[PDB]
C-alpha cells in the first residue's frame, strides 16, 4: 500500500510501516507542508498510515479539482469519524445527500438574509465593549480569546436560535456551557489515521467526537424551540425550508455545525486581527481613521457602511493570509483521472497546503511580514484565487464566508470606534503557532486595552 | 463456551449467540435477578455475552466467598474497563496491588480519623438548611438530590481536598462543574458485555470511562494542592502515608475514587430516606423525637451523639435494605475451587444478588413494606450479615462505611431539626425505580418542606 507514490513517479517523503509520515506531524501540518513544499516542489505525496495524501500547488490544477471537477471526481472530503448522528451536517454529508443539504442550506446565506441580521449582530457589539471597558477600567491584560470568545459565542446563538444570553457574565447560563464544549494530533486522532479500521468499530457503539451530551442537549433544546415558534435566524430559515426536504434530525445536525463554524473561527480569527494590530500600531491608527470618516461620531455600522471600509478587508485578508485556519483544503478522489497531465488514483485523498502557499515566497514578498497593502485595489489585481483561498473555492467552499466577514467586521468597527490596543509584557511577541493541529497560537494572546 | 451451567449441572435461563441473557435486563438487573431467584433456587447461572456468572444465595457459601477464601481465589471484581490511568484506583486494582493499597488507605477511615473529621462535616450541614430554608419560605416544591447533591457534593471537597464551596449558589466555580460530570445498561456498557475484546482497543486509544478533562483538571488541581500545604483531610491523611509506598498519580486515582463515593452514593440514599420519611410520617415524628432528646434545644450532633441514636441507624439500614445501590455482589472467581460442595471453575464471576436477597420473603417479612423495627435491638439479633449486606463483606467491602453512615447520620440530624417533609401532588408515590442500570428512581424525587 505504501508503494503507490513510488509507483506513479510522486517524489514524497520515505513512509514507515502502519505510521506512513505522521511523525513528520510532530511540528504540526504547517512546517511539515512548508518543508515538503521546500524539498520536493509543485507536487508530493505522503501517507497518514495507509492512506495516500497527494499535495498539489498548480493554481490551475487547484481550479480543476475544487471547481472544474468538483461534482465529477473530487465532491467529498477526507471521510471523518466517529460521527453518529452527525453524519447528516453539511460539511460531513457526502455526493447527493451533500448537493441535497448545500442547496436546502444555501438561501440561508444569501446577501440578503445577511443584511437582515445586521442589525441584530450590531447588538451585542455594544455588550462587547462594555465587557472591554470593565477591564479597560480596570488595569488588568486582557485575554482576547475570552472576550472574543463571549461576543461570537452571543452572535451564534441569537443568529441562529434566537436565543439572547451575555456569556461573559453569565458562564452558567442554560446554554452557555453546552456549547463551549478537534486537535487532529493529539492521542486520538493520531490513533485514527493509524487504526482507520477502529472507526468503524466505535459507529456500532453510539460513541462520537461530539460528545453525547451536548449533542444530546440541542437535540432536545431544538425540538422545544420548533414546536414553540410553531406557531407564534438560521433555525427559522431551515425551518421555512422545511414547508427531499429538510428532516428534523437533519435540522439539529446544521446548528451544530453551525455553532463551531461562528465560535472558534470568529473567535480566533479576531485574535489573530487584534495581535497583529497591536505589533503593528500604524496599521490600527489607519484603521481607526478610516472608521470613522465613514462612521463620524463613531456612527453605528450599517451592512452598507461596512463593506464600504477598504483597509478594513485588507487588514483581515492580510490576516487570513498569515493564519488561514484550515491550513488545508481536501477532497477525495472516487475515480481515475488525469487532470492536467497527472493520473490521478481512486481512493487518494488530494490537498492543497493552503498555510504553505499563504506564505510561499514565490508568490508573497516577504511573507511572514504582515503588510496589508498587497490587497490594496492596485495590487489586489496580482493576487492568484487559488494560491490565497481561506474559504476554499468551488462549489464546496465556505457556505458561511459572507456571514464571517460581515460578523467579524461589525466586531471590530464597534472596538476600534472606541479601544487602542498595546502589546503587554506578558504578550507572546513573535506570537508562535501551537505545534499541535490547530491553527491557534501556542500562548494565548493577553494584549493592553485603553479607552480612546 | 455457553455450554458450562449447563454442564456444571447449574440451572438457567436459555442464553442467546453472542447476546448471552442479557435482553433480560430489560427489566434491569432487579427485577432480573429477583425473577432468577424465584424460577431457579439457591443457585444459578447466566451469560454477559460469553461471560459466565453464578448467582450464589447461600450465607455460608457467601461468608466462604467475600471472607474465608477472599485472598486466595475471590479477590477482584469484574474487570472494567476502558479505564485508562484509573487502573490504580483501591476499587479497580487487583491482587497484591490492591492489598497494598487497601493498607496505604485503610487508616484514612478509621474511628479516629473519623471523629477529627465531625467538625468540619458539621459546617456544611447549616449551609445546608439556609438553602432548604429559601426554597422553604419560598413554597415551591423542593427536589432532594438537587440540594442533597449539592450538600454531599460540599462535605467531598472539604473531607477531601480542603476546598470549601457552597455549590447551590456556586454552580459555576473552580471545580464544581468538573467534579459533577455509570448506566451499565447504556449503549456504551451492553456493547462492552457483548465486544469486551474491545476493551482493549480503547486501552491502547487513551479513552476513558472517566472522561480526559475531569480526570486532567484534578491530576493538575492535585498537584498543586499537594505542592502547597508541602510546606506550610483524605488527601493530607494519603500525602502522609507515603512519607511500596504511595505515589503520585495513584494518589490522584484514590481521590476521584472517594468523590464519586461521596457524591452520587451519599446523596441518592439521602433521597431514599427522605422520600421513605416523608411517605411514613410516623417515622418522621419518632426520628425527630429522638433527636431533641439526645440533642435539646436543637443542639449540635457530636460524633458520639450520632451513634447515641438508635431509631436513627434503624432507619437508615431498613433503607439501605430497600435500596442497597450496589445492586450487586462480584468477585472473578481465580482458582478452581470447591467452596460448600459445589464446584466453581476458574474464570467464572460470582454474584451476590443484594437487592433480590434484601426483598427475599424467605428471610423477610413484608420486605417491600418499609418497617424500620426489623432492626431493634430486640430484632437486630436474627439478621443474617451475609443477606443483609449494603456495603458488602470481608476484606474488599466498603471502606467507607463508617464516613458515610457518619456523613448521612450527620445530615439528616440537623435536617430534621428543622424541617418537616410531605409528599407533593407531583411526588412519585410509589417510587418507581429506574429501569435502567442504576438504583436510582425513575422520576427524581419531590417533596414538600417546612420549616419547625
Ligand atoms: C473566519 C471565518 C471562517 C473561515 C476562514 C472559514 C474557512 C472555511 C474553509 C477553508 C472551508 C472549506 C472550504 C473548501 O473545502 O473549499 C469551510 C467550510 C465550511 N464553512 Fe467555513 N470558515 C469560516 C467561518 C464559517 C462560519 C461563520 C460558518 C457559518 C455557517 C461556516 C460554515 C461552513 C460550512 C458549513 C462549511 C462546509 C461547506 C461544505 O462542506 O459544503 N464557516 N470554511
Ligand atoms: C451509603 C453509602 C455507601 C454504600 C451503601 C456503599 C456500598 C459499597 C459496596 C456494596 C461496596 C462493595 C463491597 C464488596 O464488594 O464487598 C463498596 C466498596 C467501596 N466503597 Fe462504598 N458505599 C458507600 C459509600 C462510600 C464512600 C462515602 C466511600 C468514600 C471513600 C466509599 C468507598 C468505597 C471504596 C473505595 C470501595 C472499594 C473497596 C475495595 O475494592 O477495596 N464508599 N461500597
Ligand atoms: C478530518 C479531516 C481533517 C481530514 O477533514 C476535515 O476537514 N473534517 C472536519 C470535521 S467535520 C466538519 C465540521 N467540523 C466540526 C468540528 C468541531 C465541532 C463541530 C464540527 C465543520 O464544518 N465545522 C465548521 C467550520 C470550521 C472551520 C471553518 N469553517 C467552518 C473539520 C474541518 C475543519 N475546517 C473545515 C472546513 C469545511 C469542512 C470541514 C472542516
Ligand atoms: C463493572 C462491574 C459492574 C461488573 O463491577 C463494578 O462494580 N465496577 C465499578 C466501576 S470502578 C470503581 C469505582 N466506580 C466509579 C464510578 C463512577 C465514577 C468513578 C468511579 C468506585 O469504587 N466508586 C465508589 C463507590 C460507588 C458505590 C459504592 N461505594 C463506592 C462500579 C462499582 C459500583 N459499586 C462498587 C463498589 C465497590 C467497587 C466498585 C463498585
Amino acid at each position: 500500500s505504501h508503494g503507490l507514490f513510488k509507483k506513479l513517479g510522486i517524489p514524497g517523503p520515505t513512509p514507515l510501516p502502519f505510521l506512513g509520515n505522521i511523525l513528520s506531524y510532530h511540528k504540526g501540518f504547517c512546517m511539515f507542508d512548508m518543508e515538503c513544499h521546500k524539498k520536493y516542489g509543485k507536487v508530493w505525496g505522503f501517507y497518514d498510515g495507509q492512506q495516500p495524501v497527494l499535495a498539489i500547488t498548480d493554481p490551475d490544477m487547484i481550479k480543476t479539482v475544487l471547481v472544474k471537477e468538483c461534482y465529477s471526481v473530487f465532491t467529498n472530503r477526507r471521510p471523518f469519524g466517529p460521527v453518529g448522528f452527525m453524519k447528516s451536517a453539511i460539511s460531513i454529508a457526502e455526493d447527493e445527500e451533500w448537493k441535497r443539504l448545500r442547496s436546502l442550506l444555501s438561501p440561508t446565506f444569501t446577501s440578503g438574509k445577511l443584511k437582515e441580521m445586521v442589525p441584530i449582530i450590531a447588538q451585542y457589539g455594544d455588550v462587547l465593549v462594555r465587557n472591554l471597558r470593565r477591564e479597560a477600567e480596570t488595569g488588568k491584560p486582557v485575554t482576547l480569546k475570552d472576550v472574543f470568545g463571549a461576543y461570537s459565542m452571543d452572535v451564534i446563538t441569537s443568529t441562529s436560535f434566537g436565543v439572547n444570553i451575555d456569556s461573559l457574565n453569565n458562564p452558567q447560563d442554560p446554554f452557555v456551557e453546552n456549547t463551549k464544549k478537534f486537535d487532529f494530533l493529539d492521542p486520538f486522532f493520531l490513533s485514527i489515521t493509524v487504526f482507520p479500521f477502529l472507526i468503524p468499530i466505535l459507529e456500532v457503539l453510539n460513541i462520537c467526537v461530539f460528545p453525547r451530551e451536548v449533542t444530546n442537549f440541542l437535540r432536545k433544546s431544538v425540538k422545544r424551540m420548533k414546536e414553540s415558534r410553531l406557531e407564534d435566524d438560521f433555525l427559522q430559515l431551515m425551518i421555512d425550508s422545511q414547508n427531499k426536504a429538510l428532516s428534523d434530525l437533519e435540522l439539529v445536525a446544521q446548528s451544530i455545525i453551525f455553532i463551531f463554524a461562528g465560535y472558534e473561527t470568529t473567535s480566533s480569527v479576531l485574535s489573530f486581527i487584534m495581535y497583529e494590530l497591536a505589533t503593528h500600531p500604524d496599521v490600527q491608527q489607519k484603521l481607526q481613521e478610516e472608521i470613522d470618516a465613514v462612521l463620524p461620531n463613531k456612527a453605528p455600522p450599517t451592512y452598507d457602511t461596512v463593506l464600504q471600509m477598504e483597509y478594513l478587508d485588507m487588514v483581515v485578508n492580510e490576516t487570513l493570509r498569515l493564519f488561514p485556519i484550515a491550513m488545508r483544503l481536501e477532497r477525495v478522489c472516487k475515480k481515475d483521472v488525469e487532470i492536467n497531465g497527472m493520473f490521478i488514483p481512486k481512493g487518494v485523498v488530494v490537498m492543497i497546503p493552503s498555510y504553505a502557499l499563504h506564505r510561499d515566497p514565490k508568490y508573497w514578498t516577504e511573507p511572514e511580514k504582515f503588510l496589508p497593502e498587497r490587497f490594496s485595489k492596485k495590487n489586489k489585481d496580482n493576487i492568484d484565487p487559488y494560491i490565497y483561498t481561506p474559504f476554499g473555492s468551488g462549489p464546496r467552499n465556505c457556505i458561511g464566508m459572507r456571514f464571517a466577514l460581515m460578523n467579524m467586521k461589525l466586531a471590530l468597527i464597534r472596538v476600534l470606534q472606541n479601544f487602542s490596543f498595546k502589546p503587554c509584557k506578558e504578550t507572546q511577541i513573535p506570537l508562535k503557532l501551537s505545534l499541535g493541529g490547530l491553527l491557534q497560537p501556542e500562548k494565548p494572546v493577553v494584549l493592553k486595552v485603553e479607552s480612546r
